[PDB]
Protein backbone atom coordinates (compact mmCIF):
# COMPACT_ATOMS: atom_id res chain seq x y z
CA UNK A 1 0.00 0.00 0.00
CA UNK A 2 2.90 2.20 -0.59
CA UNK A 3 2.90 4.78 -3.32
CA UNK A 4 3.55 8.74 -4.53
CA UNK A 5 0.16 10.19 -2.87
CA UNK A 6 0.13 12.18 0.24
CA UNK A 7 -0.91 9.67 2.06
CA UNK A 8 1.00 6.99 0.73
CA UNK A 9 4.58 8.28 -0.37
CA UNK A 10 7.78 8.80 0.14
CA UNK A 11 7.54 10.67 4.01
CA UNK A 12 5.58 7.37 4.51
CA UNK A 13 7.58 4.71 3.47
CA UNK A 14 10.14 4.33 6.41
CA UNK A 15 6.87 2.82 8.57
CA UNK A 16 7.00 -0.12 6.87
CA UNK A 17 10.79 -0.03 5.35
CA UNK A 18 12.74 2.04 7.83
CA UNK A 19 15.78 0.87 6.08
CA UNK A 20 14.49 4.23 3.88
CA UNK A 21 16.48 6.34 6.68
CA UNK A 22 19.03 4.06 5.78
CA UNK A 23 23.10 5.15 5.27
CA UNK A 24 22.85 4.56 1.32
CA UNK A 25 19.77 5.86 0.37
CA UNK A 26 18.82 6.73 -3.55
CA UNK A 27 18.32 8.71 -5.13
CA UNK A 28 20.41 11.89 -4.52
CA UNK A 29 21.27 15.22 -5.65
CA UNK A 30 25.04 14.93 -8.05
CA UNK A 31 26.72 18.13 -6.79
CA UNK A 32 28.63 18.34 -9.92
CA UNK A 33 32.31 20.26 -8.12
CA UNK A 34 31.65 17.98 -5.24
CA UNK A 35 32.31 14.66 -7.55
CA UNK A 36 35.51 14.06 -8.01
CA UNK A 37 37.34 11.99 -11.67
CA UNK A 38 38.44 8.66 -10.46
CA UNK A 39 41.02 7.67 -13.11
CA UNK A 40 40.46 4.31 -11.55
CA UNK A 41 37.68 3.41 -13.30
CA UNK A 42 37.76 1.22 -16.23
CA UNK A 43 35.80 1.67 -19.39
CA UNK A 44 31.66 1.21 -19.31
CA UNK A 45 30.60 -1.37 -21.37
CA UNK A 46 26.98 -1.50 -22.07
CA UNK A 47 26.18 -4.68 -24.53
CA UNK A 48 22.61 -4.92 -25.86
CA UNK A 49 23.11 -6.27 -29.16
CA UNK A 50 21.63 -9.73 -28.23
CA UNK A 51 19.17 -8.18 -25.94
CA UNK A 52 15.53 -10.00 -25.90
CA UNK A 53 12.43 -8.08 -24.73
CA UNK A 54 9.18 -10.42 -23.98
CA UNK A 55 6.61 -8.13 -22.36
CA UNK A 56 5.47 -4.39 -20.76
CA UNK A 57 3.68 -4.33 -17.38
CA UNK A 58 1.88 -1.45 -15.65
CA UNK A 59 2.74 -2.38 -12.47
CA UNK A 60 1.05 0.32 -10.53
CA UNK A 61 3.74 2.27 -9.78
CA UNK A 62 5.49 2.81 -13.32
CA UNK A 63 5.68 0.50 -16.33
CA UNK A 64 8.53 -2.21 -16.75
CA UNK A 65 9.68 -3.13 -20.28
CA UNK A 66 11.07 -7.23 -19.15
CA UNK A 67 13.63 -8.73 -20.81
CA UNK A 68 14.28 -12.67 -20.90
CA UNK A 69 17.78 -12.82 -18.77
CA UNK A 70 17.77 -16.54 -18.01
CA UNK A 71 21.00 -15.93 -20.34
CA UNK A 72 23.67 -13.36 -20.77
CA UNK A 73 22.30 -11.69 -23.65
CA UNK A 74 21.88 -8.17 -22.64
CA UNK A 75 24.69 -7.00 -20.12
CA UNK A 76 26.59 -4.32 -18.20
CA UNK A 77 30.33 -4.50 -17.42
CA UNK A 78 33.37 -2.00 -16.83
CA UNK A 79 33.24 1.11 -15.62
CA UNK A 80 33.25 0.65 -11.44
CA UNK A 81 31.59 -2.91 -11.89
CA UNK A 82 33.48 -5.91 -10.88
CA UNK A 83 31.75 -9.26 -13.36
CA UNK A 84 28.93 -8.98 -15.29
CA UNK A 85 25.45 -7.71 -14.60
CA UNK A 86 22.40 -8.85 -16.58
CA UNK A 87 19.37 -6.72 -17.73
CA UNK A 88 16.12 -7.47 -16.48
CA UNK A 89 13.95 -4.72 -17.10
CA UNK A 90 14.01 -1.15 -17.38
CA UNK A 91 11.24 1.73 -16.37
CA UNK A 92 10.91 5.18 -16.14
CA UNK A 93 9.76 7.67 -12.86
CA UNK A 94 8.27 11.35 -14.59
CA UNK A 95 6.29 14.21 -13.24
CA UNK A 96 2.75 15.77 -13.89
CA UNK A 97 5.11 19.01 -15.32
CA UNK A 98 8.19 19.18 -17.02
CA UNK A 99 10.32 21.17 -14.34
CA UNK A 100 10.23 17.87 -12.20
CA UNK A 101 9.95 14.24 -12.69
CA UNK A 102 13.44 12.60 -12.67
CA UNK A 103 14.75 11.08 -9.39
CA UNK A 104 18.69 12.03 -9.25
CA UNK A 105 19.21 15.69 -9.83
CA UNK A 106 22.27 17.90 -11.15
CA UNK A 107 23.52 20.49 -9.03
CA UNK A 108 19.85 20.31 -7.45
CA UNK A 109 18.30 20.64 -11.50
CA UNK A 110 15.01 18.43 -11.64
CA UNK A 111 14.84 16.97 -15.18
CA UNK A 112 11.64 15.90 -17.08
CA UNK A 113 12.27 11.92 -16.99
CA UNK A 114 14.36 9.50 -15.50
CA UNK A 115 15.17 6.15 -17.45
CA UNK A 116 16.34 2.85 -15.32
CA UNK A 117 18.36 0.12 -16.75
CA UNK A 118 17.88 -2.60 -14.37
CA UNK A 119 20.67 -4.90 -13.82
CA UNK A 120 21.79 -7.84 -11.58
CA UNK A 121 25.07 -9.38 -10.74
CA UNK A 122 25.58 -12.94 -12.27
CA UNK A 123 27.66 -14.00 -9.56
CA UNK A 124 24.44 -14.68 -7.50
CA UNK A 125 22.54 -16.53 -10.18
CA UNK A 126 19.10 -14.71 -9.68
CA UNK A 127 17.69 -11.02 -8.74
CA UNK A 128 16.79 -12.27 -5.39
CA UNK A 129 19.80 -13.00 -4.34
CA UNK A 130 21.35 -10.40 -6.04
CA UNK A 131 19.14 -7.90 -3.67
CA UNK A 132 20.85 -9.51 -0.62
CA UNK A 133 23.94 -8.12 -1.69
CA UNK A 134 25.58 -5.07 -1.01
CA UNK A 135 27.18 -5.21 -4.93
CA UNK A 136 23.95 -7.33 -6.19
CA UNK A 137 22.56 -4.53 -8.64
CA UNK A 138 23.75 -2.16 -10.77
CA UNK A 139 21.20 0.51 -12.32
CA UNK A 140 22.27 2.76 -15.57
CA UNK A 141 20.14 5.90 -15.28
CA UNK A 142 19.51 8.62 -17.86
CA UNK A 143 17.60 12.14 -17.88
CA UNK A 144 15.41 12.84 -20.27
CA UNK A 145 14.72 16.59 -20.97
CA UNK A 146 11.69 17.92 -23.27
CA UNK A 147 12.77 18.85 -26.90
CA UNK A 148 13.40 16.73 -29.86
CA UNK A 149 11.73 13.38 -30.04
CA UNK A 150 13.70 10.35 -29.33
CA UNK A 151 12.68 7.34 -32.29
CA UNK A 152 13.73 5.40 -30.43
CA UNK A 153 11.17 5.70 -27.61
CA UNK A 154 8.61 5.87 -29.83
CA UNK A 155 7.45 2.11 -29.86
CA UNK A 156 7.31 2.58 -26.34
CA UNK A 157 4.90 5.10 -26.08
CA UNK A 158 2.43 3.68 -28.77
CA UNK A 159 2.07 0.47 -26.17
CA UNK A 160 1.12 2.66 -23.04
CA UNK A 161 -3.12 3.12 -24.58
CA UNK A 162 -2.68 -0.90 -23.78
CA UNK A 163 -1.48 -1.24 -20.36
CA UNK A 164 -3.17 1.59 -19.24
CA UNK A 165 -4.43 0.08 -15.75
CA UNK A 166 -2.64 -1.34 -12.97
CA UNK A 167 -1.95 -5.12 -13.86
CA UNK A 168 -2.07 -4.93 -17.32
CA UNK A 169 0.61 -5.97 -19.40
CA UNK A 170 0.94 -6.43 -23.35
CA UNK A 171 3.87 -8.43 -25.84
CA UNK A 172 6.75 -6.49 -26.06
CA UNK A 173 9.33 -8.09 -28.25
CA UNK A 174 12.41 -6.99 -29.94
CA UNK A 175 12.63 -3.44 -28.78
CA UNK A 176 16.02 -2.51 -28.92
CA UNK A 177 17.20 -0.28 -25.47
CA UNK A 178 19.81 0.99 -27.39
CA UNK A 179 17.71 3.19 -28.76
CA UNK A 180 17.03 5.16 -25.24
CA UNK A 181 20.60 5.77 -25.10
CA UNK A 182 22.49 9.39 -25.67
CA UNK A 183 25.83 9.65 -27.95
CA UNK A 184 28.28 9.38 -24.46
CA UNK A 185 28.50 7.47 -21.85
CA UNK A 186 30.36 9.75 -19.26
CA UNK A 187 28.62 8.87 -15.67
CA UNK A 188 28.59 9.54 -12.17
CA UNK A 189 28.72 6.51 -9.84
CA UNK A 190 27.73 6.21 -6.07
CA UNK A 191 26.86 3.41 -4.32
CA UNK A 192 22.69 3.30 -3.68
CA UNK A 193 19.53 1.14 -3.01
CA UNK A 194 16.30 0.63 -5.18
CA UNK A 195 14.54 3.95 -5.14
CA UNK A 196 11.29 2.53 -4.36
CA UNK A 197 10.32 -0.07 -1.92
CA UNK A 198 11.99 -2.55 -0.65
CA UNK A 199 14.48 0.27 -0.89
CA UNK A 200 17.08 -2.61 -0.41
CA UNK A 201 20.59 -0.84 -0.34
CA UNK A 202 22.26 -3.19 -3.22
CA UNK A 203 23.00 -0.83 -6.05
CA UNK A 204 25.84 0.35 -7.86
CA UNK A 205 23.93 3.57 -9.54
CA UNK A 206 25.76 4.45 -12.54
CA UNK A 207 23.87 7.90 -13.84
CA UNK A 208 25.12 9.40 -16.94
CA UNK A 209 25.79 12.43 -17.99
CA UNK A 210 24.33 13.35 -20.65
CA UNK A 211 20.58 13.62 -20.99
CA UNK A 212 18.20 11.98 -23.70
CA UNK A 213 15.97 14.29 -25.81
CA UNK A 214 12.00 13.32 -25.95
CA UNK A 215 8.96 15.33 -27.23
CA UNK A 216 6.67 16.94 -25.32
CA UNK A 217 4.34 14.41 -26.84
CA UNK A 218 6.31 11.42 -25.98
CA UNK A 219 6.02 12.56 -21.98
CA UNK A 220 2.11 13.71 -22.59
CA UNK A 221 1.48 10.12 -23.19
CA UNK A 222 3.40 9.00 -20.22
CA UNK A 223 1.32 11.25 -18.08
CA UNK A 224 -2.06 9.73 -19.73
CA UNK A 225 -1.26 5.98 -17.59
CA UNK A 226 -3.13 5.13 -14.44
CA UNK A 227 -1.77 3.95 -10.91
CA UNK A 228 -4.89 2.40 -10.58
CA UNK A 229 -6.68 -0.31 -11.68
CA UNK A 230 -9.65 -1.04 -14.41
CA UNK A 231 -12.89 0.04 -13.51
CA UNK A 232 -11.34 2.13 -10.74
CA UNK A 233 -11.34 5.90 -10.30
CA UNK A 234 -8.64 7.78 -12.65
CA UNK A 235 -5.23 8.56 -10.39
CA UNK A 236 -3.20 10.16 -13.59
CA UNK A 237 0.75 7.85 -12.90
CA UNK A 238 2.78 11.31 -12.59
CA UNK A 239 5.12 12.43 -10.20
CA UNK A 240 6.53 8.67 -9.31
CA UNK A 241 10.04 9.58 -8.52
CA UNK A 242 11.24 9.65 -4.79
CA UNK A 243 13.23 12.94 -4.31
CA UNK A 244 16.95 12.89 -3.26
CA UNK A 245 18.01 11.58 0.00
CA UNK A 246 21.04 11.97 2.28
CA UNK A 247 24.19 11.78 1.10
CA UNK A 248 25.75 10.56 4.09
CA UNK A 249 29.49 8.88 4.22
CA UNK A 250 29.47 8.78 0.53
CA UNK A 251 31.03 10.19 -2.51
CA UNK A 252 30.64 10.42 -6.16
CA UNK A 253 32.95 10.12 -8.66
CA UNK A 254 32.91 11.05 -12.14
CA UNK A 255 34.06 9.07 -15.19
CA UNK A 256 35.33 12.09 -16.97
N1 LIG B 1 4.47 2.81 4.94
S1 LIG B 1 3.92 2.63 3.54
O1 LIG B 1 4.22 1.29 3.13
O2 LIG B 1 4.31 3.83 2.81
C1 LIG B 1 2.15 2.76 3.78
N2 LIG B 1 1.36 1.73 3.91
C2 LIG B 1 0.06 2.10 4.06
C3 LIG B 1 -1.02 1.22 4.22
C4 LIG B 1 -2.28 1.83 4.37
C5 LIG B 1 -2.41 3.22 4.36
O3 LIG B 1 -3.68 3.77 4.52
C6 LIG B 1 -1.33 4.10 4.21
C7 LIG B 1 -0.10 3.47 4.06
S2 LIG B 1 1.39 4.39 3.86
N1 LIG C 1 13.89 2.54 -9.22
S1 LIG C 1 14.91 1.45 -9.11
O1 LIG C 1 15.85 1.75 -8.03
O2 LIG C 1 15.47 1.13 -10.41
C1 LIG C 1 14.08 -0.02 -8.59
N2 LIG C 1 13.36 -0.18 -7.56
C2 LIG C 1 12.89 -1.45 -7.42
C3 LIG C 1 12.09 -1.93 -6.38
C4 LIG C 1 11.73 -3.27 -6.47
C5 LIG C 1 12.13 -4.11 -7.51
O3 LIG C 1 11.72 -5.44 -7.52
C6 LIG C 1 12.95 -3.63 -8.55
C7 LIG C 1 13.29 -2.28 -8.45
S2 LIG C 1 14.28 -1.48 -9.65
ZN1 LIG D 1 13.55 3.37 -10.98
Amino acid sequence: HWGYGKHNGPEHWHKDFPIAKGERQSPVDIDTHTAKYDPSLKPLSVSYDQATSLRILNNGHAFNVEFDDSQDKAVLKGGPLDGTYRLIQFHFHWGSLDGQGSEHTVDKKKYAAELHLVHWNTKYGDFGKAVQQPDGLAVLGIFLKVGSAKPGLQKVVDVLDSIKTKGKSADFTNFDPRGLLPESLDYWTYPGSLTTPPLLECVTWIVLKEPISVSSEQVLKFRKLNFNGEGEPEELMVDNWRPAQPLKNRQIKASF
